[PDB]
């Protein structure tokens, strides 16, 4: 399926099954797929589950301009709007965190159930004045240097600690395919874009206007998004939030703890 | 080009050449891409060729429902009617063969003119109580559990022996490349229900509805559909249908016996 | 994006950034994904760029017909037409070189501010009569004969002379990867036809009607289109061209010397 934006994009997007919605907004450079399992787990047991390509991503067009996280929310927002949706469940992978979390505090939580941060950049992931502990934007900066040489080659060598394959955790070759597949369909242009956005986006204010229900799930071993200035904060600053650690999970732990995530997801639904 | 199905799902197809149209009903999990050697031959020696991506794979829709064979069926009948062809030629490979037949069963052959089902799952592909000869269901359910574990790696392996790699066929990187490339696009969950979908649904009947010339041709080393519980039988349940057994050719001859199939299809066309 | 060209084939472009436009396209068998660093260098310094996917290629439609360099200089101008360009600057790269000749020999150079030509194939590439020094026909019609054998083993192989690999150039798996599978992308019947257009069409007439400022450039260890006969007779035919050969460059040089080549097009874009 797709919709519009304000601006004219074209976004794809798959909305399978019936009951209570969940939609799911994917990380860093994938698309709608990363959620197939989750997707087909929660379908197939009594929800509805909504997945879209960020624009630049996947099956999405590729515009150049609005790549930001207000864009971003924004998209968010006419996607809800389009199908009408109430009592959704927000559900963010990595930089899909971000985009979640700014909807809700772009609109309000009037259409929405319950939200989970799913090794998610929230708060804050790169460093501020008031925030030493975060990423150094010059590390983003040299990332957005390769990028721009070789993106394919990047993503490539991106599978062993997204997935943390460089410390002990066992990934087909098949899973490392489809990621890099995936991947290349994205925009150059969206794929530089969105770090930094990640690199520089500051949710901490959108984290005190969070009134719903929220689960923070994190991977301790996370070589990505370090759990330490990102989830374990999120957690403590969104009034009420309920925090998993996954021991030794890395940051593409919806792959390697698939069956760990899927019933977590479940029980969030369920409590 | 694209249609729209019934329950909104839109659907990719090619339509080339003119002449007589020849109509291509593909494999799991492929796409219309599968067929592009054959649509070349054909079109370029005065037949149009036309070959959708089922619902779920390829360039289609995702639907989350409708992945059964009568959907399929009607899928393929709104194709007839939306291009309004007559004297069409239906081609079906393996569990293809069972949409193009499903097809015939619900709407009659007023608007076909022959049949060629190719290492096809017809009549009937899994066990019956009066079918003990069939796979058995087990076989089925594990191959839908590790599909819900990893699909990518699981149609890598399935690249060899689909071609008979591993009993020595030899066939190029770039064709398994290829294969997993189109696997990949397609949806998990119309992934895992076509093989509900073709381990369970019974063809006898419809091989009563064909009253239209029939050529069946299969591998009698084809490790994924056996042989002497489908094709064989296919061609005897179907009044005037012709065999031909490719001698020691695998489940995906139309890559490796491409030649002779061309020079097959385009002589079943001309009788 | 996308537009409908005369004969209802869909074709995608990309259309980035705001300012003078800069219209790319693309080689064999590519798509506008072969321009995105370039693009993205440009319009982020102030420039308009637009690269659209041929017919048969990327993500356009795959038309049995119309797959000749008369039609592709007619699809360039429906897109210029679409977007109501003026004062752009045409990039052709490789068979790309013929269809933006071919555009302003059908359609004039009033929307025309200047024309790049890379490793492009103009004037002419394969032999004619008074052209023996050309490619013979024989190895086009060998290339043709493996591709409608396995058109995915023959793009796979074609990665090593296509980016100079056999000769010490250093290009990396991920390039090579992406490079194929754009390649996929494509109708096997376009991938074909290109190279009979490619192979046979004649461009001489069309240099004498380039009356735009034009920079030819060529990379002389070209294994794929021989700069003696292609780009050094392109730069001398045309009135006025300037010459820029990189030095044992090979026929992807868009990527092997991506910086340069940057460098170059923002620097023609000032003179």
């Amino acid at each position: 399926s797709t919709f519009v934006a304000k601006d004219g994009t074209q976004i794809y997007f798959k909305d399978w099954g019936s009951g209570k919605p969940v939609l799911f907004s994917h990380g860093w450079p994938l698309d709608a797929d990363m959620w197939e399992y989750q997707m087909e787990y929660l379908s197939s047991r009594g929800y509805r589950t909504i997945a879209f390509d960020r624009r630049g991503f996947g099956r999405s067009d590729q515009p150049w301009t609005g790549n930001d996280y207000d864009t971003f929310a924004d998209d968010i927002a006419q996607l809800i709007e389009h199908l009408d949706l109430k009592e959704v469940t927000l559900v963010g992978f990595s930089m899909g965190g971000g985009d979640v979390a700014r909807y809700i505090a772009r609109h309000g939580s009037a259409r929405v159930a319950g939200l989970v941060l799913l090794g998610a950049v929230t708060p804050l992931f790169g460093q501020k004045p008031d925030y030493p502990q975060g990423v150094p934007l010059d590390v983003f900066a040299r990332f957005k240097t390769e990028l721009l040489k070789d993106r394919a080659q990047f993503i490539s060598d991106f599978n062993a600690p997204f997935y943390g394959i460089n410390k002990g955790q066992v990934v087909s070759q098949g899973v490392q395919t489809q990621t890099l597949q995936i991947a290349l369909l994205a925009s150059l242009k969206a794929t530089v874009d969105c770090v930094t956005a990640f690199a520089e986006t500051d949710f901490r204010p959108d984290m005190a206007k969070i009134d719903v229900p929220t689960l923070v799930i994190h991977g301790d071993g996370d070589q990505i998004v370090p759990f330490e200035t990102t989830g374990k904060v999120a957690a403590e600053l969104i009034k009420g939030a309920e925090l998993k650690v996954y021991k030794d999970a890395p940051h593409g732990f919806a792959v390697t703890h698939a069956q760990q995530l899927n019933e977590d997801l479940l029980a969030f639904l369920k409590r």
